């Protein structure tokens, strides 16, 4: 304590729940910033920080990282991590954590909201009325009850959209490359062409990979029904946008709602441009599918939590660049040791304790191609432990070591 | 039999379902127009029409009414009846029907879909995207789940909305002038000003009358929760729009969705205007709160129902310009008499039967200020019912009479 | 008022809500008894009572009734009415009311409770342990989730059992002689033999009529599956009990739960006897399917309510021995008149008013084979009304007449 | 391959599902008995058994354990393990498995079905019917819906019960020693004495330990609601039965249902006794709270699972007499070592590899007071893994070792 000494750098305004999680766990040394940092402020604030929490805007680059001399772990208080040089962090024994599934509710809700209005032609009607034009009609406008919703991608987000969708009395269909257990009354469809053929609304919730690239093409969309609707709040590489423009202006689709795009304005000052901008029957949203207070508080708890666990017990459960290891806290003293993955290391580490008659209660080592990470609980008094820490460090191939408690 | 001679006039493209169930009832004499008729064509095609179904643009004026020789009843295949001269129709013993509550589901689905998006600031963000501005920001966006919906007017629409909002995880509170039995875990607040203080979202669902006129004024809006949303898809008299504008401008409210206005464009070619058109964080819809295909079908089944029933059995249950009468069909010949509300008419009608030894089985007479309407079941031959009808037709004060069967 | 004068006799301890309903409506002249009355106390308490409320134990016999000289209406605060001489009451113009559907919840709950334990062999195990015998086994014992429940009789009770049954994850099947709209996920089965063939538990909810007499016979029960269960909380004539004994002792059925029997102990002191009494795997209950506080308070409100409505406005909606008539309360003064169903009466009644220039606002007459009942609102001051009341009485065929307000 | 040589012994008629999923895993060497084995047959059929699955009557005693030459692991296909000598099994490096929570649904369905009937006084009324007494009386019978269920111990069973009780319309409150996240609209009461004051039905679902021993004593029972019900299907230590008897006798409680007792009959031929056997308004069941066919199948899938896993990959996750170890299967040859918990063993094991240039990929060692258990993945040939195994087997302190693959 010596915890009043362990420093937390937090940028881009994470949720205050992250901060109150740290305090609750006795970590008060917090430097907090609402916005993002230029390099000279970043390189300067980070250099004596044991942990950093950032969002999607800060680039933790190989050099920024090597400029940080006391850095123990990194927390992406967000989903994405590409703003971070994982291999750079990993070579310095710095694990990186994220919040992969902490805003599925926000995405599910957005698609409900959006399909209701698109079904009803409200976006077109809303834009028209902001330009003085009144357009009252029932023809072409539908209720949601009794319509068939097709979910492409039945994961965390796809499944919970399913539930909200039944609650409103929609029939729910879905297609995954994996077989899944239908929830509520949902039905899996074998071929995508059949799902497309009988859905009134189609919503995509797939990840970003060669199999999902331009997955919704001219061909696929020609397979949706006349007057159907396409929503993409997944990833911007998933839908062929020019194919969709053609489909909107020929009126094969009645509308659409898009949140993610092949290229996205780098910041809020840069211009947004898309051929879909000229259609009033389309909703366009600045990749905000997950951008809520509720979600921002979820991520702030999970990721703040994840950092505290690692500080307090060395858990790398769910680290994205690192060997996963965690150990239930039972007995004696905890140490950890990150090193190059080569023979003899673990035996040298344990030999430090066998030689002097010290018992080892538990140990967990896991490896990646090039690196090994181990946690040991040993039974000894403070002194012996301080000293073994010292000896652990000298082991050929040692990257880093720490006495946790 | 007789049913073939009975001509039905349908204008303005009512729902096929009206034709279908008129047909199932044994009514096949039908002139159907998907469009509106012109003075010249209306007056020549209604000349021999026993019934007419119309929508919102056909104007049933005393001129037209008094020319239509054979007319028995009118059906407004809509909620409103301002297009029809109710007083003239009444004067000729012609009941007017409509469908005040066949729109319930469309208005509720609309309120939900709007409150989802406003909470998320999507309308404003969509507006910005369409003009090339990217505004990615999670501050101020909220999930719907966990928030408090405050419903004013817990009737047909209020209650069904509360159900949906509970399926979304919202907490449902309401305020009404009389005491209501709550559905699910909704909660009646006894004072309005508490209902407004606590609500994240307020939605109005009340009639148009002296007591609701500008009921949401500056005072009431100033009581709503800071950063809350107001939604009105009830009627256009109900909310002071200028005061709503001030509330939005000062940022006391974070948005609204208005579907009805103090005055509305008559045609669709007519221009629309509103102080609220200056806000991107406001949804403005052209009074389409009930404009769906499903609603058109509800209205179609129900109003045809009401005409078929009035035809087959004289029921004026739910007529809007008329004494309400209904009588279970059990026995004998049923006869119908419409007359001036003055002493002695009822007696003379019944005397036709008493004096010739004919037993009366049922009779229901109700009155308006000015008119009497009475249905009668008698126990007699066909001949007798026929002569009776003739005598009835000559009772002083008589407006019209009919042998139903 | 003159309401402090109108007397209510209440026997057999109806729920106190009935009493507080009467007070709320200004009727305080209440004689209340917990138990039932012998004839000499009954003939004596009833003779000056305008209304009586009884249960299933008091026999209101033709003579008891004729002994009551001020009796206006009868209320069966229960379902059954056979304890009452309907034709005797009806010939004196006394309508009889009941509570036909005010305990469906109590019956639905009982069958849930009972099928859970029967599935689990708990009744047998419970009786065994009260005799010192411990019998722990899993074989033959099942959970309710995933079992198929067959409802024979999908009415008020059958439908709500369905809902409770799905809540527990049972598959719900049913058979009715009428086509019905399935609730939740319930399925109608065309032939009874198929329902019997695939139900794990079968529960009967049919009325008492020639079509339901011994409906469950040896034949039918040989059609249930080995180890299935039969529950009857409908009527005692519905199930062939000796057929069921044979089926229980051969173990074709694993158990049963019966609440109603062909003959039932006339009172609580008389001996109950049945061949099913020797089976521990059978539940036997003293026709208590509907016997709850909740139900007793429901019936007390409905029936007390029904009496007050008739006193206050002459409504005979739902009277079981009487012509149904009711009139919305609009204008002037209300009178009612019960009479023999013969020509001339109604004309004489209305003539009383036509002759002196008094307007009639509304009238509702309805008839049975032998009797007519009419309600009239007329527009006159107190005096004219008192007098017409007097004249109404003298009309040949008049049974009874009353000035309500 | 090897899997054929691996003999599985199943006694006491476990669920077919155990055989099925053992088979799917590639394990077909199976001796199955639907019944219990006698000393003489058990000891000769287990002699070469690699695994054994048993129930409650087979007594795995140190005599049997130490004779069984080839035994690797034991599976208690039940919740309890008192029949197995855990300490002896541990001493020989033989883990014991069971299924503590495969019974959840059966106990909940039981509590519901019992609370339905007790509220309705059916047990007492059924008891009377069976001896020829008819007791038709609605006073004191209540519907379940609207009443308050008070759950003590909101774990696996507590929570799932609260869900069912909410489907029945009951209000769900709970009390637990640590803070729980409520499901549906359940409500955690912070003081127990408030939970007891307000409850109409109390149900206990807590472990057997020093803190629960007679936790429902005279004091606690006297705090329950007058006319309330107590249900215990947790464990027999938890409730003072004599004091429960006094509460029932004084009519402070209106009934109870007890499934577990301070001592229980061993065989089914043994006699049962309880002061509570004097009450008709008490349900007594022979500790069958989890005795269903479905539970037998759950337990069958799960325990076989645990044996198959320990076989295929060494996981001792959830073993009851053993260090818990689990390791993701990624690379190389996996080896397993069980030994005395004393300095120097770990080091010698790892030295076998370090000194011959063999890379260690993962390792998980956990310890009990007295024993060490460690799994290891190495990067080496088949020959090498084989010689290694031999050397490992000779490390001082070694109890047993195994080349998993
Ligand atoms: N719009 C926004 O602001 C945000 C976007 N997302 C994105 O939404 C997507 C889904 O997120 P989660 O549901 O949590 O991911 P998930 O992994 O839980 O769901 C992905 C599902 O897609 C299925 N799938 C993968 N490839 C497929 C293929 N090519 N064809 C058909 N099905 C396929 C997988 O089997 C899996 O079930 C992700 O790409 C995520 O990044 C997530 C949060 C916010
Ligand atoms: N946007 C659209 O196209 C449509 C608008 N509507 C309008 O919606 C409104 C509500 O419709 P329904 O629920 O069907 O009507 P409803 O008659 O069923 O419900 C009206 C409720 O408001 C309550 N109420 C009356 N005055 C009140 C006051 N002063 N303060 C608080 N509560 C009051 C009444 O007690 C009643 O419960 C009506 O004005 C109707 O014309 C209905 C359908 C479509
Ligand atoms: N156990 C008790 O303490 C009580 C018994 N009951 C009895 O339960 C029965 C059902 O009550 P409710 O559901 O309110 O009556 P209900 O009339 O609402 O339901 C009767 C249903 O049975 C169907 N049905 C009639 N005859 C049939 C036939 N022969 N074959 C197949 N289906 C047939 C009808 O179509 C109708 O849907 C009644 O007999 C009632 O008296 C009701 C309350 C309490
Ligand atoms: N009748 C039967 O045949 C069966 C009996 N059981 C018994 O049921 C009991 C509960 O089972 P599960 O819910 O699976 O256990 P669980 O471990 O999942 O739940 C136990 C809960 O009780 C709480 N608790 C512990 N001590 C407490 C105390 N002093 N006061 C209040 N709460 C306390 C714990 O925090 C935990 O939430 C166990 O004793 C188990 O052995 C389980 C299955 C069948």
């Amino acid at each position: 304590l010596e915890k009043d000494k362990i420093k937390f750098l937090l940028v881009e305004g994470v949720h205050q729940k992250a901060l109150e999680s740290l305090r609750a766990a006795g970590y008060t040394n917090i430097e907090f910033h609402k916005g993002a940092l230029d390099d000279e402020q970043l390189k300067e604030s980070i250099r004596d920080a044991h942990f950093i929490g950032l969002r999607s805007r800060t680039h933790l680059t190989e050099d920024v990282i090597n400029a940080a001399e006391k850095l123990v772990a990194i927390g992406a208080f967000a989903i994405g991590t590409n703003q971070v040089d994982l291999d750079a962090a990993a070579k310095r024994g710095i694990p990186v954590f994220n919040a992969p599934f902490s805003n599925t509710r926000s995405v599910a809700e957005l698609v409900i909201g959006e399909l209701l209005l698109l079904l009803r032609g409200v976006p077109e009607a809303n834009a028209k009325a902001h330009r003085g034009v009144w357009n009252k009609l029932a023809a072409g406008s539908f209720e949601a009850r009794g319509k068939k919703l097709g979910i492409i991608g039945y994961g965390h987000i796809g499944t919970q959209l399913g539930i909200l969708a039944e609650s409103l009395g929609m029939y729910v269909y879905f297609y995954d490359i994996e077989n899944k257990l239908p929830l509520g009354n949902a039905t899996q469809v074998q071929h995508l062409s059949d799902l497309l053929n009988m859905s009134d609304v189609v919503s995509l919730h797939v990840p970003e990979n060669p199999s999902t690239k331009n997955m919704m093409g001219a061909k696929e969309i020609s397979l949706m029904k006349p007057g159907s609707l396409l929503i993409n709040a997944s990833r911007g590489t998933v839908v062929d946008i020019p194919a969709l423009a053609d489909a909107l202006a020929s009126k094969h689709l009645a509308g659409a709602a898009i949140d993610v795009f092949p290229t996205e304005p780098a910041t809020n000052s840069d211009p947004f441009t898309s051929p879909l901008a000229e259609f009033d029957n389309v909703l366009l949203t600045p990749h905000i599918g997950g951008s809520t207070q509720e979600a921002q508080e979820n991520i702030g708890l999970e990721v703040a939590g994840k950092l505290i666990k690692y500080s307090d017990n060395g858990s790398t459960l769910s680290a994205v660049n690192f060997p996963e290891v965690s150990l239930p806290l039972h007995v004696g003293r905890r140490l950890m040791h990150i090193h190059e993955n080569r023979p003899g290391v673990l035996t040298a580490l344990n030999k430090i304790f066998a030689e002097q008659g010290v018992n080892i209660a538990a140990q967990y080592l896991q490896t990646s191609a090039q690196m090994g990470y181990v946690v040991i609980d040993i039974e000894a008094d403070e002194d012996v432990a301080e000293k073994a820490l010292q000896a652990m460090k000298a082991i050929p191939g040692t990257i880093r070591a720490r006495l946790l408690y």
